[PDB]
């Protein structure tokens, strides 16, 4: 049931309050929603709405945005960055 994130994504991780490096997904989804509050990535007005480009994010997504409505990025993102 757990997951090894590559180094980019633990980074991610831990700059969000993780530690350790092995995790379950929905720890990751948990410390993803709150690296996306610390870094300040949403839209105070578009709540929804996050804007990732230029951070190490929307490197990681292959995105300058996304909505929370829509997680198809986030999890093909997850596929090739999560090792189980
Ligand atoms: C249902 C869930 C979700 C979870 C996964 C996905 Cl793929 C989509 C959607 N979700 C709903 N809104 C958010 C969210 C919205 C804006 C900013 C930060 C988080 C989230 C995300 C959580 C989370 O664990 N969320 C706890 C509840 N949230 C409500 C919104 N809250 C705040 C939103 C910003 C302003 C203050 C309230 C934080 C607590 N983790 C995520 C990780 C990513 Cl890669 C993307 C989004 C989220």
């Amino acid at each position: 049931n757990q997951v090894r994130p590559k180094l980019p994504l633990l980074k991610i991780l831990h700059a969000a309050g993780a530690q350790g490096e092995m995790f379950t997904v929905k720890e990751v989804m948990h410390y993803l929603g709150q690296y996306i509050m610390v870094k300040q990535l949403y839209d105070q007005q578009e709540q929804h709405m996050v804007y990732c480009g230029g951070d190490l994010l929307g490197e990681l997504l292959g995105r300058q945005s996304f909505s929370v409505k829509d997680p198809s990025p986030l999890y093909d993102m997850l596929r090739k960055n999560l090792v189980t």
